[PDB]
């Protein structure tokens, strides 16, 4: 896996990106590597924020699917043509696989001006690929086209003129021992669509936020690697910021701090980090009544930000915001820690990763068992719509 070490580059709050070849011969494209989506799609036409982008017409093995794809999400949109191609990842196995692609035609907000990536690696599970969960995500290509295990561990690592470089590993079919310290910790995946997860407990500097645990995974809880943001929902989100206020309440910052909109600055190397809170959230064990929480510092809350006017200062944005989706787990969350994808068994890895951002006074945990009596269900069930109901499954 020492080959896979590093596989992994981007800017701060624009995502990690895996160096990938589609086509014969081998057309090189900067990859998002992203855990909230599962389709492999490219840009396949100008663009202004676009160096290159996949040509089709330039690939011998290029097969077209003569189908459409429309995506629309919260922020934006993406569509394209879907078709096949020869695809490999040359810091990854040595292996090449016949995957899906879908050629991106047209986008709105997707493609990020200076991300250095051209395309995304929807890592997540069929339910969720668009069209339809008939359209074979890479992953699951992958796997049976080769005999590389069905897991795959990411160890996100965080950092005038430009944004500050960010590194990474993907490790393909197996764990690298090297990339973590302690113990490993499994939670469920609670359903394979995203990669969902259940949240039993939240608190902030040891303090319990005391809501009902649903409230967490209000209306899910997904690991998204896709997403930079620590993301919760409302009542979370309004809970977490009061807790982080009053912890903090010796320095009195913006409204607009809070919201995401506006840095906070202190002269160099002085940031004073002992005034923020540790945030511990724990997520439902392999066994039924334990748990184990995961223990993230200010360091990863707390995106730096390089202000070419006042360079002689450390800036920081809040990184945690309100979500409607639920809660995501986003790089802010997985920086700290070595996370495995245990599709094969179903379940979340987490473990201290040995390139967390951290201080001589606190480190970002990854502990347990924590058990509780008589334990709710704090996983929610969504209302289920008359388009989702006529669907059918065969
Ligand atoms: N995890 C996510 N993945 C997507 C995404 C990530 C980064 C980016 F820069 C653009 C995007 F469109 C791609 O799949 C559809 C949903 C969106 C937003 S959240």
């Amino acid at each position: 896996f020492v080959e896979m070490v590093d596989n992994l580059r981007g800017k701060s709050g624009q995502g990690y990106y895996v160096e990938m070849t589609v086509g014969s011969p081998p057309q090189t494209l900067n990859i998002l590597v992203d855990t909230g989506s599962s389709n492999f799609a490219v840009g396949a036409a100008p663009h202004p924020f676009l160096h290159r982008y996949y040509q089709r017409q330039l690939s011998s093995t290029y097969r077209d699917l003569r189908k459409g794809v429309y995506v629309p999400y919260t922020q934006g949109k993406w569509e394209g043509e879907l078709g096949t191609d020869l695809v490999s990842i040359p810091h990854g196995p040595n292996v090449t696989v016949r995957a899906n692609i879908a050629a991106i035609t047209e986008s709105d907000k997707f493609f990020i001006n200076g991300s250095n990536w051209e395309g995304i690696l929807g890592l997540a599970y069929a339910e969720i690929a668009r069209p339809d969960d008939s359209l074979e995500p890479f992953f699951d290509s992958l796997v049976k086209q080769t005999h590389v295990p069905n897991l795959f561990s990411l160890q996100l690592c965080g950092a005038s003129e430009v944004l500050a470089s960010v590194g990474g590993s993907m490790i393909i079919g197996g764990i690298d021992h090297s990339l973590y310290t302690g113990s490993l910790w499994y939670t469920p995946i609670r359903r394979e669509w995203y990669y969902e997860v259940i949240i039993v407990r939240v608190e902030i500097n040891g303090q319990d936020l005391k809501m009902d645990c649903k409230e967490y995974n209000y209306d899910k809880s997904i690991v998204d690697s896709g997403t930079t943001n620590l993301r919760l929902p409302k009542k979370v989100f309004e809970a977490a910021v009061k807790s982080i206020k009053a912890a903090s309440s010796t320095e009195k910052f913006p409204d607009g701090f809070w919201l995401g909109e506006q840095l906070v600055c202190w002269q160099a190397g002085t940031t004073p980090w002992n005034i923020f809170p540790v945030i511990s959230l724990y997520l439902m064990g392999e066994v039924t009544n334990q748990s184990f929480r995961i223990t993230i510092l200010p360091q990863q809350y707390l995106r730096p930000v390089e202000d070419v006017a006042t360079s002689q200062d450390d800036c920081y944005k809040f990184a945690i915001s309100q979500s409607s989706t639920g809660t995501v787990m986003g790089a802010v969350i997985m920086e700290g820690f070595y996370v495995v994808f245990d599709r094969a068994r179903k379940r979340i890895g987490f473990a201290v990763s040995a390139c967390h951002v951290h201080d001589e006074f606190r480190t970002a945990a990854v502990e347990g068992p924590f058990v509780t009596l008589d334990m709710e269900d704090c996983g929610y069930n969504i209302p289920q719509t008359d388009e989702s109901r006529s669907h059918h499954h065969h």
